[PDB]
């Protein structure tokens, strides 16, 4: 009975919840798409300086 | 973070801005046509003594 319960408690500490970690991998795949959408565009943007003639 | 507002900092102080330097350079670029229209007629303004028989 003992050791049962003991199993209880451990796993609490050290044991992963897939339904709180399947919804923060979801999550940062995201925003790892948004950014990088972002830091391609963001890295265009000196090209304004071509447009005042050199 | 700190990396980034100093980047900002410095920009400031030695950077050229090209709205500014664009504008002057064209400033610039008519006064010389200006100028070197003008400075030519103004060298043949004593040929009016041949006039006055030699």
């Amino acid at each position: 009975n003992t050791q049962a319960n003991v199993a209880d408690a451990k796993s609490r500490i050290v044991d992963v919840d897939f339904a709180k970690e399947t919804s923060a991998m979801t999550k940062y795949q995201v925003l790892q798409q948004t950014g990088s959408a972002m830091l391609a565009q963001a890295n265009q943007l000196p090209q304004v300086a071509l447009s005042l003639l050199g």
